[PDB]
């Protein structure tokens, strides 16, 4: 009844849907929230070819714009499950079911948690996983950013707009971030570093964060230091709970595909960050999305 | 001496270079002509996520813009050959040599020729492979477009701005183009179709084209009909003459890679249209380019 349903409207899904709709496939694009996915939690995007710098939510709007007009059917849905009946598939949301010949899973990835004490207790009140969302609540604070990759270092640079100081705590003595971003952080006077360390405890009042306890991973030296905010960027977990049962995931829960975005299950493809892969970028989300869209077209034609 | 040299500055190369430069790799981007590659011969681009419609040369300029500032070294060069010495590679242009630890080949693809009589004789004078380049020289003419894929049908639609009429001649009774573009062509009153036919001869004066002879592929019926211009869009050939000897091409001359853009030869990657693949788009050029850039970084780090 749908030719293709695409689950998730971040850049991978939105590219897939644009392409399926241009192949005049009966296209459903389901998204639980706002079109744009992680791009809406990104302040400044500098590496999307075609734009020299653009706010994440502006790029989100631009990618979402033509979809209506191409005839993609955009709809709210939180997908809870998928059933492989052989020549059709059923997608289950909170209130609905949808029948489709093919599915493109584009549901992305989510912030990994530290799993330390205080992390949940201070969720509304000093702990954040999103700088563009929360940063201005930390004006004049001493902010702490945990992690050494692209997200930690970029989001630290952004947060220097608000904080008195921003400190990056990384568990080794070399960052994983792109060298250009590393160099910017090294040069920025409002960024400090706690190398070779991991956080152990986040402490505060009833009402807000006050301090973090942490450990040096080469010596075991333990330190406690005052901070007003903590932003955590320690990696990603897959957002694929609705396919746990299906046999298409690895041990960590990422969706396994071949190089044409095919899973085990014929007619089910996956694209973008939710796939098992090392390189998570808008450019490769877009690429994945287009390739899936073409493979879906062909799968459906063969049917 | 270079960490990476990227050969070709269409969208795959320009994405690769942006990424290598952001990893602070010593980056050379060699291009024989204008940055943009095929995008400069494209009138209107509707399917690049992030832009709802954009002229090909405008998107080319936008992708080229930040490269200087990131520290990519942009240089003229026509590459004639590459030598694999083991821990370095030599790239040979018309006048120069360049030594590099890794190479990303992004040289794209070129118009296939009909190989029929009159095709060369009328090259300056009625035969074209590029509508945005030549179309306004055919104001008020009866134009013929050969082919049934995305290029033929899109470029026919563009050419209706100039021609009295534009006729698409396809060798089957169903187009290969994306359905949205097919439907636009079906509806456009200035587009006619010659189905199930191939051109046999292009005829004219000393000075210009006047007529085409063609054949119906189901009946052998031969017809000759008057046209002022002929635009040929019958597919693509690889632009990889500089690696013929190297053992990295298929029988047709496309560069073979795995899913991380690696060839046989370690430290030589290829991206975008020049690779062996079915799906040639800006989105997948960009994707390829980013993935190559990451793999080059890692190759060079290991070295
Ligand atoms: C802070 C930050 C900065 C970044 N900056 C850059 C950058 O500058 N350049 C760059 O190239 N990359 C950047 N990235 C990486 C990039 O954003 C991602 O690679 C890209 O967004 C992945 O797109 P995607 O479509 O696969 O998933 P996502 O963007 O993750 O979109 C997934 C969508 O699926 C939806 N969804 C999830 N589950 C369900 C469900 N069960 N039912 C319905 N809908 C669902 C979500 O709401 C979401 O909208 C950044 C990442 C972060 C975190
Ligand atoms: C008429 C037309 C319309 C199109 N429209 C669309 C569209 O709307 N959307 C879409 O997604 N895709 C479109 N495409 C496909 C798209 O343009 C290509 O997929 C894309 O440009 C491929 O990029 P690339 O970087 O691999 O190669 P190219 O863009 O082909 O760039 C290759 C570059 O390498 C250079 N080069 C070649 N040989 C050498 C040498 N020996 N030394 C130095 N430099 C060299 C060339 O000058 C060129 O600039 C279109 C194609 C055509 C022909
Ligand atoms: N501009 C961009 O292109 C951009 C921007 C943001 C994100 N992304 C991409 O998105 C993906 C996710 O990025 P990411 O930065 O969120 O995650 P990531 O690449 O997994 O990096 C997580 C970082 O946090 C470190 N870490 C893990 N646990 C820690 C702890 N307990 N204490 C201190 N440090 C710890 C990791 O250490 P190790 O390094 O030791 O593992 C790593 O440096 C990546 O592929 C990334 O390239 C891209
Ligand atoms: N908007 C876009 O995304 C866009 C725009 C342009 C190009 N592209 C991409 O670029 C790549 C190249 O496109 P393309 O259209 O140039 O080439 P293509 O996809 O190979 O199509 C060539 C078309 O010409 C036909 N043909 C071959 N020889 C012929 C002859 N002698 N007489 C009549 N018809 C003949 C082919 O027939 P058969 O179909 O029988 O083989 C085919 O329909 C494709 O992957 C395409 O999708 C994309």
């Amino acid at each position: 009844k749908y030719d293709v349903v695409i689950i998730g409207s971040g850049p991978a899904g939105m590219t897939a849907a644009m392409y399926t709709a241009r192949s005049e496939m009966k296209t459903l694009l389901l998204e639980r929230g706002v079109p744009g996915g992680q791009m809406n939690n990104t302040a400044e995007i500098e590496n999307y070819p075609g734009y020299e710098t653009i706010m994440g939510p502006e790029l989100s709007m631009k990618m979402a714009e033509p979809l209506e007009g191409l005839g993609v059917e955009n709809a709210y849905g939180f997908v809870t499950g998928i059933e492989d009946h052989g020549d059709y598939k059923k997608i289950i949301t909170e209130d609905d079911e949808f029948i489709t010949k093919s599915i493109i899973i584009a549901t992305g990835a989510n912030h990994r948690k530290l799993e330390i004490p205080g992390e949940e207790e201070y969720g509304a009140r000093g702990v954040s996983y999103c700088a563009v969302c929360d940063g201005a609540f930390f004006r004049n604070q001493e902010i702490l950013v945990i992690g050494g990759g692209d997200s930690a270092v970029e989001e630290a640079l952004y947060l220097t707009r608000f904080g008195q100081s921003v400190t990056i705590m990384h568990r080794r003595d070399k960052l994983r971030a792109q060298e250009i971003i590393q160099q910017r952080a090294f040069k920025e006077e409002k960024i400090n570093f706690i190398w070779d360390s991991v956080p152990m405890e986040i402490k505060g009042d009833d009402k807000k964060i006050q301090s973090v306890v942490y450990k040096n991973v080469k010596t075991g030296e333990v330190t406690e230091k005052a901070f007003g905010g903590i932003f955590i960027y320690v990696g990603l977990d897959p957002v694929a709970e609705f396919v746990s049962d299906l046999g298409i995931t690895d041990e960590a829960g990422w969706i396994i595909t071949d190089d044409h975005m095919r899973t085990n299950i014929p007619g089910i493809f996956a694209v973008g960050d939710v796939r098992q892969k090392d390189f998570r970028q808008i450019t490769t989300a877009v690429g994945d999305g287009a390739q899936a869209a073409q493979e879906a077209y062909k799968f459906v034609v063969e049917l």
